[PDB]
Formats: C-alpha cells, structure tokens, sequence
C-alpha cells in the first residue's frame, strides 16, 4: 500500500531507522531533494534503478 | 552515511534500497504531495512528529 501525506520545502520524512528525504526546494513542478541514506543502502532515480536490474539479470 | 541531493517533477519516482520508493504527486506552493511505498515492518515518519514521540519517552 502507498503512504501518501505532504511535505513542505525543509520538512523532512524518516524511512526506517537510518534513511532521511528532504524536500530542499520547489520550482514549478520540479522538487529538489536531499537523501540521506547509510552507505550500504542504494539511492537511485527510477530510470537509472530500472537499468540496473536490468542488467543485474545476467 | 551519504547525501544525495537530485530533482524529481510531479510523477517522478526515486528507488531507496530494493524495496523502497518515494514518488512525487503534486506540487502546491511550497508543499509536495509524496507517496511512499515500503514494506509493512519499515516505519515511516514525519520527522517533527517522530521526534515529539522521542521527547514523550
């Protein structure tokens, strides 16, 4: 199920124990946000997660 | 840990590990409609709430 509720520009949301996303700024329909995740946990846009397990699949 | 600052428009969707994603569904003013997909045992707070919780034991 999808966790839907809102976040303004410098409010923060927790995912698990160790993982943060910011929302740092809006223009227009483009949001600027900081991650910050330990580094064993992996942090990428959509299109670059789907190539990857793509490829991950050989 | 790391930070990884990035741009998402309204309906973009950004991957955390394997089992997370955070998605952008809207955009008023300076607020952000976001949807979070996680799995049932991975908790998921507004950090000001959370953080009244800690304060409260």
């Amino acid at each position: 199920s999808m966790l839907i509720l809102t976040r303004r520009v410098g409010e923060t949301l927790m995912i698990g124990d160790e993982v943060t996303v910011t929302v740092l700024g809006v223009k227009g329909n483009q949001v600027r946000i900081g991650v910050n995740a330990p580094k064993e946990v992996s942090v990428h846009r959509e299109e670059i997660y789907q190539r990857i397990q793509a490829e991950k699949s050989q």
